[PDB]
């Protein structure tokens, strides 16, 4: 029973939390209704143990397990008398909040307590000034205005100045992988993928065996060309030279000819034929006159699969962008980590892929899979986005008019959506719903040179309009 150690957390019997962690007893351990040690030592200013612990490695931006009275006698189904006694003697009886207290640093509770010494103590720590509660409060929320304030505003100010070079640093040290977001709506993971095997051989730990090549699964028209030709150009930094595209869904040497280091894409190699598949091969474990070149294929393989549970993949997708931003040999172990697109791709489709492919040899000489995912909410806003910027800033170096709209355009263009056409789904319906329009007008001459346009959605069948000012 480590009841102990909290007991004596909250009372700062210091040389007992010293003898229990010789022992082992984590640091970051909790009470029986969920906060840690170093919260209730961090309440009562107890700035001994508060020391003790933060320097013995305890984690200070963890939160408190305890919500209310209330809500915690009923997740542990008791009576509100025996959690309000455990919270006002065990914890602190200076608290007055009947709203929830979970998630709360012990930067939080040093705030509430008014100890300026406990805040300075969590700070030097890496306590984060700006983390938040259930209720979406920061330490500084708390913060009765005296000295306190000042020293979490300005730790906040430090933070972001952080995160600000962190972004920097990002921009300089992966100039690819930021193009490459920059220039593509959604498809995180993808682009992570491809981006760091690119890195990855131009560095030299890929076997300089054979130029990269890469396989692109899922949906067709949702990134992957353009893709393709983004990474082209920012490789051969030129928009046009450096880009060679075949079609399998049709069946090839000058075109590659002409240029030795290209980027090469193959789409629906679903039934390209094994002749053509054996002189592909050959060519990448290898007259051809390539070297360097980047080999991409497409197919419609396993598309369902692959959209049957893209969460998963997205999740992966951030998390495994999070650890781009970490520099030290743990997050380095963290790549080590077997990573779920690595299990996702085994038990569940390379067998498909073979199944399909008849080559358990094919998948192994290409580098790496990359997953292509279909578009969430927010992506489409932001493909809608893109081409109405398209129209209104041609219409602003051509006519002088300024075209303008609000989210509720966005949102409507968007159900304009359907799947087999993919991103330009949405390049027709601006075009069908918008352009017509503005060209129509123009034709009319109802759009006069230098005025301004405002689009509008009525319901009465929604229906988008112009409207002059």
């Amino acid at each position: 029973k480590a009841e102990a150690f909290l007991e004596a957390a909250r009372s700062n019997d210091t040389e007992e939390i010293r003898r229990l962690l010789s022992e082992g007893l984590d640091p970051n351990t909790r009470h029986r209704l969920g906060w840690t040690a170093l919260m209730v030592a961090a309440m009562n200013t107890q700035h001994n143990v508060v020391k003790l612990l933060l320097d013995a490695g305890a984690d200070p931006n963890l939160g408190d397990g305890f919500s209310s009275v209330y809500d915690t006698a009923r997740e542990k189904s008791l009576h509100s008398l025996e959690v309000l006694v455990s919270r006002e003697d065990e914890f602190s009886s200076r608290l007055s909040s009947r709203a929830s207290f979970r998630g709360c640093s012990a930067l939080h509770y040093a705030a509430l307590a008014d100890d300026l010494q406990t805040v300075r103590l969590l700070l030097d720590a890496g306590a984060d000034p700006s983390l938040k509660n259930d209720l979406g409060h920061t330490p500084l929320s708390y913060a009765r205005d005296g000295e306190l304030s000042a020293v979490l505003r300005d730790a906040q100010d430090t933070f972001a100045e952080a995160q600000r070079k962190r972004e920097a640093e990002e921009r300089r040290k992966f100039p690819l992988e930021r193009r490459l977001k920059e220039h593509i709506i959604g498809q995180e993971g993808a682009i992570n993928t491809v981006a760091s095997a690119i890195r990855r051989k131009e560095n030299g730990w890929y076997d300089e065996e054979h130029p990269l090549v890469f396989l692109f699964l899922g949906s067709s028209g949702i990134g992957k060309t353009e893709l393709a030709k983004q990474v082209a150009r920012y490789m051969h930094k030129d928009i046009k030279k450096g880009f060679i595209r075949m079609d399998m869904s049709e069946f090839l040497t000058k075109q590659l000819k002409q240029s030795p280091s290209a980027v090469v894409l193959f789409d629906e190699v679903e039934k390209a034929h094994p002749d053509v598949l054996t002189v592909m091969l050959q060519l990448f474990d290898e007259t051809i006159e390539c070297k360097d070149a980047i080999f991409i294929m497409t197919s419609n393989a396993a598309s369902d699969e692959i959209a049957q549970h893209a969460l998963q993949l997205r999740q992966e997708a951030q998390e495994q962008s999070r650890r781009r931003l970490a520099e030290n040999l743990d997050d380095v172990q963290k790549s080590e980590n077997i990573t779920i697109s690595n299990t996702f791709k085994e038990q569940v489709i390379r067998p498909i892929l073979k199944a399909h492919f008849r080559r358990d040899e094919f998948l192994g000489r290409i580098n790496e899979i990359v997953y292509f995912l279909p578009f969430c909410h927010s992506e489409l806003l932001q493909l809608v986005s893109r081409e109405l910027h398209y129209w209104a800033k041609k219409a602003k170096q051509r006519h002088n008019i300024t075209l303008l709209w609000e989210r509720p355009v966005l949102e409507l263009l968007v159900k304009g959506y359907n799947l087999h056409y993919g991103a330009r789904s949405i390049k027709h319906e601006v075009e069908r719903r918008v352009v017509n329009q503005l060209a129509a007008a123009f034709e009319q001459e109802l759009l006069p040179k230098g005025c301004t346009l405002r689009l509008t959605v009525d319901r009465d069948a929604p229906v988008l309009r112009l409207e002059l000012l």
